[PDB]
């Protein structure tokens, strides 16, 4: 096994997939690394089961029909994998915690998003369809571009964006266009 955690890249307290050479923090692997399970397999290791048992499910999807599934359990760990992949990249920190917002010439959102809460949410079976939790993913992103304007920050909102959606696309196998 690799000796620092597939999301965050540092050493620490790891636990080791058994069936791949990953490694994770309890709590950077979502879900949080399970108590027992002997052998345990990584969240990597279950979306690659799901695809090797259909195949088919490779195939082109259409973004409208993916965002209206209900949220049963391949659906529910396809949007932690998706979470997964946006922890890791380091220029998630911006948007991991609860923000606040305190600029002249902004005013803050009307809807406030961050990853944690997506976590939280996704942990407390709070959304019904892929759609739930996909809105309040693009909310993140959507509210830091709003509130920076014309601040060269915002760039890491569209930054941390297009990490989401190219894993959006392939993950749900959304259907490739020009
Ligand atoms: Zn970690
Ligand atoms: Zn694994
Ligand atoms: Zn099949």
């Amino acid at each position: 096994n690799s000796n620092i955690c597939e999301v965050c890249n540092k050493w620490g307290r790891l636990f080791c997939c058994d069936t791949c050479p990953r490694s994770f923090h309890e709590h950077c692997h979502i879900p949080s690394v399970e108590a027992n399970k002997n052998p345990w397999s990584c969240i990597f290791c279950r979306i690659k089961t799901i695809q090797e048992r259909c195949p088919e499910s490779q195939s082109g999807h259409q973004e409208s029909e993916v965002l209206m599934r209900q949220m049963l359990p391949e659906e529910q760990l396809k949007c932690e994998f998706l979470l997964l992949k946006v922890y890791c990249d380091s220029k998630s920190c911006f948007f991991a915690s609860e923000p606040y917002y305190n600029r002249e010439g902004s005013q803050g959102p009307q809807k406030p998003m961050w990853l944690n809460k997506v976590k939280t949410s996704l942990n407390e079976q709070m959304y019904t369809r892929v759609e739930g939790f996909v809105q309040d993913m693009r909310l993140i992103f959507h509210n830091h571009k709003e509130f920076y304007r014309e601040d060269k920050f915002t760039r890491l909102g569209i930054q941390v964006q297009d990490i989401f959606e190219k894993n959006f696309r392939n993950i749900f196998a959304i259907q490739e266009t020009s």
